[PDB]
């Protein structure tokens, strides 16, 4: 009851920089969005991240850190480790620079030394399309394929699709089926590719099947935010998915908040409830009947959606939320509570 399960696959976000690494404490300074909904000649200003006020409604335990510190990411495996979860599915922005490289190579060999693997999470990035994603898709498994700590499920990588529905089916074909004209099946470059499933299924079923998604996941921490986060849903959401030959992995989060960065986002805002809003989300992925989940997040502290220990803290300008009542390590401990259960039911 202490091992790593490799069908549960946790968010985890390298964008953080600190001056020790980088010189900046990168992400911690960050642009406030203005709303979308709201008047012209905003001038929302930007977060600086310093001590006193970083782009989060919460306060990491481990500070403002950087994601290319080998010292933190020795501490996130070992996080990793405690929460039970096998899989870091890492945000991936095709930054096509060396700083984005040295840092992936430096959290597959801190994951390696726990037994941890890595797979990619492929976000929306300038311009992304088939071609390009078939393209990056090579260079992923051809520069990483051979490291000890790199995903493979029954002999395939795989990859999550965030914002799949930007590009077209018929698109998605020409990757995915296996008569596509860039076809990745049946080749070197084979992987299982998870689609993100957003709203109703009439809109959603044709998606998946005409792209030829291997699978399907939901992402947002925030119950209710689409169809697919809404946990009542995914009863026949699974039902439909083994009628068809797709893997459903659902994502399951502690809460949600994200006022910090974006002020008019309130409604979105999840309480975690001393716990009991991860519980009731992870509850019911599992008795939905699935075979594998996923956890937004890690460490996405811009919408306090993370396990990852975050302590009290109240600065001249913010009083930050915290985990109180219950200890910083505490959603990492449910995370390895709900990671038994999940095994239970396997
Ligand atoms: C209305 O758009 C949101 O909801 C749609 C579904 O109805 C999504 O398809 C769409 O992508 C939008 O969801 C993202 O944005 C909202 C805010 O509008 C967040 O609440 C969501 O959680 C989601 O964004 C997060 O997850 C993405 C996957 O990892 C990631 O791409 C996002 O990054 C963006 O925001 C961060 C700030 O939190 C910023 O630093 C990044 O540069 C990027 O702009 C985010 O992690």
């Amino acid at each position: 009851g202490t091992e790593l399960d490799y069908d549960t696959f946790c968010f985890y976000y390298d964008w953080y920089g600190s001056e020790a690494i980088d010189g900046q404490y990168r992400h911690w300074a960050h642009a406030i969005a203005p709303d979308p909904n709201g008047g012209s000649g905003q001038n929302p200003g930007t977060i600086p991240g310093t001590q006193e006020s970083i782009a989060s409604n919460f306060y990491p335990q481990l500070g403002r850190y950087s994601s290319s510190d080998p010292n933190i990411l020795t501490k996130h495996m070992d996080m990793f480790v405690m929460a039970r979860t096998g899989v870091l599915a890492l945000t991936w922005w095709n930054e096509q620079d060396e700083t984005e490289a040295k840092r992936i190579g430096l959290i597959l060999d801190a994951a390696d030394k726990k037994k941890i693997k890595v797979c990619f999470h492929l976000e929306p990035y300038p311009s992304r399309n088939v071609q390009n994603l078939r393209e990056n898709i090579v260079k992923l498994i051809t520069r990483y394929g051979n490291h000890p700590a790199f995903y493979r499920k029954d002999g395939k990588p795989l990859f999550f699709i965030y914002d799949s529905y930007l590009i077209e089916p018929s698109e998605w074909e020409k990757l995915l089926s296996p008569g596509g004209s860039i076809t990745i099946r049946n080749t070197a470059y084979d992987a299982l590719m998870i689609g993100l499933w957003t709203s109703s299924p009439t809109v959603q079923r044709p998606f998946i099947l005409n792209a030829h998604f291997d699978g399907f996941y939901t992402y947002f921490a925030a119950t209710g935010f689409t169809y697919g986060s809404t946990p009542t849903n995914w009863v026949s959401m699974q039902k439909w998915a083994k009628e068809n030959g797709k893997i459903f992995i659902p994502s399951v989060g502690p809460g949600y908040i994200d006022t910090r960065i974006r002020p008019w986002n309130g409604s979105v805002i999840r309480t975690r409830t001393d716990g009991q809003y991860y519980d009731a989300m992870y509850r019911k992925a599992i008795e939905a009947g699935v075979s594998a989940i996923s956890i937004t997040s890690f460490n996405q502290w811009h919408e306090g959606s993370q396990i990852e220990p975050a302590v009290p803290y109240t600065s001249s300008e913010f009083t930050y939320l915290d985990y109180e009542n219950r200890e910083p390590d505490y959603y990492l401990t449910r995370t390895a509570y709900w990671v038994g259960k999940f095994r239970e039911s396997k």
